[PDB]
């Protein structure tokens, strides 16, 4: 398989992970902590010590089935790109919205996508578009959280992932 990876931050990684895991073309989704100032942070560090990390989902997708653009469109369906450090009740910099890339050629792709998304929003978009500085896997307890606990905390509607994309 020809795969690619992209890092997405859009609030609680429980809902976001579950969301991307149900999309045909997504090979994997790992919840972790990205672009922080500390190394190997625990949930407690990120949540209370202000290590600066953002709850992020590492998404691996079939580069032959989906484009980075498709992934971004899916992402825009469940993330409010206009709220600063807040998605639902999850408030704090650890829930900031952002797209982190490992390839510099993707910055222009992400920026262009954000510009198109901005066309349909009256309020200014506040989604970060930055390189993946650092990524650290969240505790195993957090992996496949909603698959293990179907009635677990989730404020995004994962059924939006079933709706097809243009053409
Ligand atoms: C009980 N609810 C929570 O713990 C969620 C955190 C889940 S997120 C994947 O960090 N937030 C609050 C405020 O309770």
């Amino acid at each position: 398989m020809n795969t690619r990876t992209i890092y997405l931050a859009g609030g609680s990684f429980w809902g976001l992970e579950a969301y991307f895991q149900r999309i045909d073309g997504v090979v994997d989704a790992v919840s972790g902590y990205a672009n922080g100032n500390t190394k190997n942070p625990s949930y407690e560090d990120v949540s209370y010590r202000h290590t600066g990390h953002a709850e992020t989902v590492k998404v691996t997708y079939d580069a032959d089935k989906l484009s980075l653009d498709d992934i971004l469109q899916y992402f825009f369906r469940v993330v409010d790109p206009t709220s600063l450090n807040k998605q639902g009740n999850d408030t704090g910099t650890q829930y900031r919205s952002g797209v982190y890339y490992t390839d510099p050629a993707e910055k222009a792709v992400i920026a262009a996508a954000l510009k198109r998304e901005q066309q349909k929003y009256q309020l200014p978009l506040v989604v970060e578009n930055e390189p993946l500085k650092n990524f650290y896997d969240a505790e195993e307890y957090h992996q496949d959280y909603l698959i293990k606990n179907p009635n677990g905390y989730c404020h995004i509607d994962i059924r939006k992932a079933d709706e097809p994309l243009p053409g």
